[PDB]
């Protein structure tokens, strides 16, 4: 078995193996890489996501959210207070300014030990799950807006055609702008393109592992856990390194930089965090390995978990079971 241990991967495609996105997600989940649940690719240096990012301040940031944390420095959760709406060179400037600017640090690790000791003691400004893309049109090798759409695979492996779009969303975030413990919606694979800015860092726990994960945040957060089956749907809950250790979940941790795609594969609990300001660009796909796992998905339904038009009929079709019961 390949990546037994399944560690995160780095691959460096050729410009002639970047050509068909399918085929080289296939091929790196034939040398094991999705056994650790995250992988890393380096374009080719021939690449560009377009010419520069010169004319971007006037994007709006319609919904920016304050991410206001709650519990112990290792172990919190986050809620999401809403602020005026503001562009996106407003953003920058916010996120340069002396409140919530990066500190001084040595190095990665100097500053990831700053964010677990300091996170909660702040606030910062995320702006997410603002629907757009960045790449250029005529990008035609790995642009996340041409990509395949989840509909039309499973119209392909299924036979089934169905209603529902799939587009890219941006995320500019600033130092400590976190991402909760989470898997994608129906466990869906997702990539990810750091257009800009300072750095993102990544933790994950192997699919294989998911559920030591579940049963330790069931543990950690133990209201929440009462209140919903599948919690970890809201993104709120936070678990340090240091606590995944004391409690023996297997994971690996690694930091994106600007220019670089991550991949997270199905059912691979994620979480994170930003460096600085940053851009970043992110959607959902599917490969016929997905199916099963989105037949297998958890799902919320006690109301807090948002879920786009799409994600209706990928329940509809992978589980009429729960569907049917969620009518009714
Ligand atoms: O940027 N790419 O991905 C490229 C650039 C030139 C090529 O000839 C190619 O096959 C891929
Ligand atoms: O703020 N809360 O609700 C919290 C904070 C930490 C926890 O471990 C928790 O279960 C709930
Ligand atoms: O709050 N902490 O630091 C904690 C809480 C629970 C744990 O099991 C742990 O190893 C650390
Ligand atoms: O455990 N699962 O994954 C299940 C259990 C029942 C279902 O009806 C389903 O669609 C998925
Ligand atoms: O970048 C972020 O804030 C969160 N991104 C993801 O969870 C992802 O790409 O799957
Ligand atoms: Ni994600
Ligand atoms: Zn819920």
């Amino acid at each position: 078995a390949q990546n037994p241990n399944c560690n995160i991967m780095i691959f460096h495609p050729t410009k002639e193996e970047f050509n068909d996105f399918d085929k080289y997600i296939a091929y790196m989940e034939s040398q094991g890489a999705h056994r650790a649940g995250l992988a890393k690719i380096i374009p080719p240096k021939e690449w560009k996501a377009r010419e520069t990012y010169d004319n971007i301040s006037e994007i709006l940031i319609a919904t920016p959210l304050q991410q206001v944390a709650s519990g112990r420095a290792g172990v919190f959760t986050q809620y999401h207070k809403k602020k005026k709406a503001m562009t996106v060179g407003e953003y920058r400037h916010l996120a340069n300014s002396k409140k919530y600017q990066t500190p001084p640090h040595q190095n990665f690790e100097d500053l990831e030990r700053k964010y677990w000791k300091n996170r909660i003691y702040n606030s910062p400004i995320y702006g997410a799950d603002i629907s757009g893309s960045l790449f250029d049109e005529n990008t035609k090798q790995w642009n996340l807006g041409h990509l395949g759409t989840i509909q039309d695979l499973l119209e392909k492996e299924c036979g089934v055609v169905i209603e529902g779009v799939n587009t890219p969303y941006l995320y500019f975030g600033m130092w400590k702008t976190t991402f909760a413990w989470h898997t994608e919606d129906m466990d869906l694979y997702s990539i990810n393109y750091l257009h800009l800015g300072e750095p993102k860092t990544w933790y994950v726990v192997p699919p294989e592992h998911g559920q030591r994960l579940e049963r330790l945040a069931r543990e950690l957060f133990p209201g929440s856990s009462r209140g919903c089956g599948a919690f970890l749907r809201h993104k709120v809950a936070l678990i340090s390194p240091t606590v995944l250790k004391e409690n023996g979940i297997p994971f690996n941790r690694i930091t994106q930089e600007a220019g670089e795609f991550m991949v997270t594969f199905p059912y691979g609990y994620h979480a994170g965090f930003n460096h600085g300001f940053n851009c970043a660009e992110a959607i959902n796909f599917a490969t016929p390995r997905w199916i099963d796992y989105g037949k297998m998905a958890s799902q919320c339904s006690c109301g807090e978990a948002r879920v786009t038009f799409s994600m209706d009929a990928f329940v509809r079709i992978l589980q009429p079971e729960r569907y049917d019961l969620w009518k009714r």
